[PDB]
């Protein structure tokens, strides 16, 4: 892409291992979001990062469009990095913390 | 039962680099909820990881009682593991990548 990239924040490890944590995963909004123009994704590069990120959450033994049927309600705001964040929210219930009787 | 530590993923290596930093993240929650018996959440050790382990992203010169402020509006439910990472929501309001078009 281009002629230039920048440098500032695009490693992010002064941190402590939550603070640099939450913008590991905030980074790979930004990394994906090259036709959706950086304001947003777009179904089509959403359907071409979860096939690379997500192989222990949802690997291509599915139609990926179902994560598509979710987001996609939007009409004028479009798939802004909120709309990344909401399908992380949606993996927090998958994966977290290995405990002896997980909940409740 | 008891005080045992004891996990699995706990060094996290074969995970894609978002993937095993969701789990990297919320790992965070499953140590500090001491008085919150693994999941929920109180507002001391709230102030006592958000001023060791949000050093940047929330500095005692705001007051640390501001991250308590947000979560103090839900009593009926007690506090969650969602309480915890409805807040995180917030940290993304503040931190995101220093290239352009970060929102509006």
């Amino acid at each position: 892409m281009g002629q230039c990239r920048s440098a500032n924040a695009e490693d992010a490890q002064e941190f402590s291992d939550v603070e640099r944590a939450i913008e590991t995963l905030i980074k790979n909004f930004h990394q994906y979001s090259v036709e959706g123009g950086k304001e947003t994704l777009t179904p089509s590069e959403l359907r071409d990062l979860v096939t690379q990120q997500l192989p222990h959450l949802m690997p291509s033994n599915c139609g990926l469009e179902e994560k598509i049927a979710n987001l996609g309600s939007c009409n004028d705001s479009k798939l802004e990095f909120r709309s990344f964040w909401e399908l992380i929210g949606e993996a927090a219930k998958s994966v977290k913390l290995e405990r002896p009787v997980r909940g409740h």
